[PDB]
């Protein structure tokens, strides 16, 4: 069974559980959260994926793949949604029912089963993860994560922690990152990739053979540029 959030445990909450559902939504809604890794989600007649060409692991180069850790990572230039994996992550605030930047992106592409989904809990708290499905992703799970407003590093961290612990326990064995905190949080960018990667590191360091790819997806070119740096 699953472990849904990282932590320990509303009238626009009430609001959206009781807009309607098609039968077919509901159906899909309806599937055991832990069921939707290996379902065959077109066996589903009110699914379809969103993203007309996923990018798949096997289309990914790993930054190294010749180093023990920097095979498991991959640099990937366009938004978080194009990837096919386990899991994406989302860049959320704690209320954590959509919002711009790549949580708009997200909800935008998964279609409105995530937002009726997130509605199911009390928001997030920063540094934790939520672990929803990812209805018309390519990618199969979202683990929404609430980083700092501010350059606030063992938050930051935490946040790395509790998306690479959500995965470890559940099984997820790929996910796609953003840039948690760096768009309209404000965390500085270089510091912020200091973060992501030494705390990805430090995590397949630990628990080499869980997973087999972190793709850090760079949504603009100084992001790129800036993981292309800091992993020589
Ligand atoms: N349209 C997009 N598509 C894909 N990726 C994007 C998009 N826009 C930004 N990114 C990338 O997304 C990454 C994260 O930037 P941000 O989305 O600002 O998130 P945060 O943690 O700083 O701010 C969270 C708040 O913003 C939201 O309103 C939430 O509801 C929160 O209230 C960067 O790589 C961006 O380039």
């Amino acid at each position: 069974e699953f472990v849904t959030y990282s932590g320990e445990e509303s009238p626009t909450r009430t609001r959206i559980l009781s807009a309607a559902l098609s039968p077919a939504e509901r159906a899909i809604f309806d599937v055991p959260i832990e069921k939707w890794l290996s379902i065959d989600r077109s066996s589903l007649s009110g699914w379809k994926c969103a993203v007309p060409r996923p990018v798949t692991i096997e289309q990914l180069r790993p930054v190294d793949p010749s180093d023990a850790i920097l095979r498991h990572i991959a640099l990937y230039r366009g938004p978080v949604t194009d990837l096919q994996l386990d899991a994406i992550v989302n860049a959320a605030n704690t209320r954590c029912l959509g919002g711009g930047g790549v949580d708009g992106a997200i909800h935008r592409v998964a279609g409105p089963l995530l937002l009726r989904e997130c509605a199911t809990f009390n928001g997030c708290q920063t540094g934790e993860c939520r672990l929803t499905k990812g209805y018309q992703l390519p990618a199969r799970y979202v683990l929404h994560t609430v980083g700092p407003v501010g350059e606030r590093p063992d938050m930051l961290r935490k946040c790395y922690r509790s998306i690479l612990s959500l995965a470890l326990k559940n099984g997820l064995r790929s996910i796609g990152f953003c840039c948690v905190s760096t768009g309209v949080y404000g965390y500085p960018l270089l510091p912020a990739t200091r973060i992501a990667l030494g705390e990805t590191r430090k995590f397949l360091e630990e628990h080499g053979g869980a997973l087999d790819m972190c793709c850090f997806a760079c949504f603009q070119e100084d992001e790129y540029k800036t993981y292309e740096k800091c992993v020589g």
